């Protein structure tokens, strides 16, 4: 039985394009449903002013790193239709108690965290009793909202490299004994969560999963693997952004495959590889899909052929699906076809399509039914524990989920 989770953004709804609801999710051909973002009560100071203000509002009157939810109303306000279960919530939470209900295998996981509330982990790392707090109140919040399953964490990441922790800006580097600090305290985090989460099996006689994203690379490295993984079920390989449009380094952003082609050596096999040296079990291990791309305009010394590994652009495109240099996986089928100047490529070796707009020099790079069937098959034959999608609003049909399926639980 292989996992085949997918995410699912909490601020998608509000897109007129594509209002992709919890009753849009293909819940009969996932394991996980994993809801994308809660966070906890701390600094959010690289955040939109509109995360600043949520966060404000959900931390008055709480102990510092409390974990709160975020937009509480997606989660908990609006009415996105009546329900069979008995809960005082709207919001996208009473739509995941009646898939919970529809649906009693399913496991739906909150995530804490994200690029854009990853800052606060920290400031709680800096303490014990903050991790505590975030720990025992990240529990508390599952108890409450009971469809949940656990508990996922999307700290990007221990160690830095993150978004206000870049260690190429010395204002941002994380100090090496920082980074020791963060690595130690990852452990605690989730030694401390899983006690918690044992705790609450004591009370209800469920099974509660602690799972965590992983970041590629050096990001995988900043955590102690040999000592945390006991306490977490599943590690969500974050196979994707290997670029985009904030770099002008052009190509595949989510290959399954590296080749001699490939910018630094990248691809999805040798950082999952990597990651089982570090010392994660391969079946905990679960590789990322996209359903989405990412692209750039002012494409240099490129005419549609094979993408080199000194392929450059001028700049990332200032276009998207709601924001520059990002585009969902619907977006690109309808609105990106040969008829607007787009030819579609498909790199056999690294297992991954592409878009070149010769005329514009734009060049996207996604993924497809054809390269998800080969990190699925992939995945098999390398006894990983499944694969994921980031996220689920991207394919509106639920065309890519049956891939995801039908590949990865044959």
């Amino acid at each position: 039985q292989k996992v085949v989770a997918g995410y699912f953004a909490d601020w998608q709804y509000a897109n007129a394009e594509n209002p992709y609801t919890v009753k849009d999710i293909p819940a009969d051909k996932l394991t996980h449903v994993i809801y994308a973002f809660l966070s906890m009560a701390g600094p959010h100071t690289g955040a939109s002013e509109t995360v600043q203000n949520l966060v404000a509002k959900q931390a008055e009157g709480k102990d510092p790193y409390t974990a709160i939810i975020v937009d509480t109303e997606a989660a908990l306000e609006k009415n996105f239709g009546a329900v069979s279960v008995n809960v005082p919530y709207k919001g996208h939470f009473a739509q995941l108690a009646e898939m919970k209900k529809q649906h009693p295998d399913l496991k739906i996981l909150p995530s804490f965290g994200g690029w854009t509330m990853s800052e606060p982990f920290h400031a709680m790392a800096k303490n014990k009793q903050a991790m505590d707090q975030f720990s025992k109140s990240a529990v508390e919040l599952i108890a409450q909202y009971d469809f949940f399953d656990g508990i996922d964490l999307d700290w990007e990441y221990p160690g830095g490299g993150g978004l206000t922790t870049s260690p190429w800006n010395p204002d941002t580097k994380l100090s090496d004994e920082q980074k020791a600090s963060e690595r130690e305290a990852f452990t605690y985090l989730v030694k401390t969560m899983r006690a918690e989460l044992d705790e609450l099996t004591n009370q209800t006689k469920r099974e509660y999963e602690l799972s965590t994203a992983v970041g590629v690379g050096p990001k995988a490295a900043g955590i102690d693997w040999k000592a945390a993984e006991p306490y977490l079920t599943n590690m969500f390989a974050m196979t994707y952004d290997f670029l985009g449009g904030w770099g002008q380094q052009t190509g595949h952003t989510t290959n399954l495959h590296a080749t001699e082609r490939s910018w630094w050596g990248m691809g999805a096999d040798v950082f999952i590889n990597q990651m089982i040296e570090l010392g994660i079990p391969s079946e905990k291990l679960v590789i990322g899909a996209a359903f989405y791309g990412r692209g750039w305009q002012g494409t240099k010394d490129f005419s549609g052929g094979l993408p080199t590994q000194d392929l450059v652009s001028e700049q990332g495109a200032q276009f998207g699906t709601g924001e520059n240099g990002y585009f969902m996986f619907w977006d690109l089928v309808k609105n990106y076809g040969a008829k607007q100047g787009y030819e579609y490529k498909y790199d056999e070796q690294s297992q991954a399509p592409y878009l070149w707009n010769p005329e514009k020099k734009v060049f996207i790079s996604y993924e497809d039914q054809r390269s998800i069937k080969a990190k699925a098959n992939w995945a098999k034959q390398a006894n990983l524990g499944g694969i994921f999608t980031w996220e689920l609003s991207g394919d509106p049909k639920g065309e890519l989920v049956e891939v995801m399926y039908q590949e990865m639980q044959k």
